[PDB]
C-alpha cells in the first residue's frame, strides 16, 4: 500500500531503515 518507517517515517520499512539503531 504505502511504505512508512517507524523512526524517521523516509522512504523504506522499519526493517530497512538507515536508523534501527533502536535495537538496544
Ligand atoms: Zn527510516
Amino acid at each position: 500500500k504505502i511504505v512508512s518507517c517507524r523512526i524517521c517515517k523516509g522512504d523504506h520499512w522499519t526493517t530497512r531503515c538507515p536508523y534501527k539503531d533502536t535495537l538496544g
